[PDB]
């Protein structure tokens, strides 16, 4: 399973406000840093290779959908749990040979 600290109330909710970018926990969203362009912190959502060990992404990096190629899997916002992506693989042509 996983761990799910509990809660029952909603307060200090933040809002659309612009943020500077500085080098240091900001936020509670810390998670894990990336394991090829190592964003620490990992701003963007989180990725994590459920075939590897130890390997972590970023939603940067997952844009390129690189390691794509085994099952990785997405959290949410605080009160939330990992995802299942979707099989989204477009790169289908391979100009390997051509
Ligand atoms: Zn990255
Ligand atoms: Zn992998």
């Amino acid at each position: 399973g996983s761990s799910g600290s509990s809660g029952l109330e909603e307060f200090k909710n933040s809002s659309k406000l612009v943020a500077a970018a500085e080098k240091e926990r900001l936020d509670k969203h810390l998670g894990i840093p990336c394991n090829n362009c190592k964003q620490f912190p990992i701003e963007g959502k989180c990725y994590k290779c459920t075939e590897c060990i130890e390997y972590h992404l970023c939603q940067e990096c997952f844009d390129s959908y690189c390691h794509l190629s085994h099952t990785f899997t997405f959290r949410e916002k605080r009160n939330q749990k990992w995802r299942s992506l979707e099989k989204r693989a477009d790169e289908v042509s391979g100009p390997s040979s051509g």
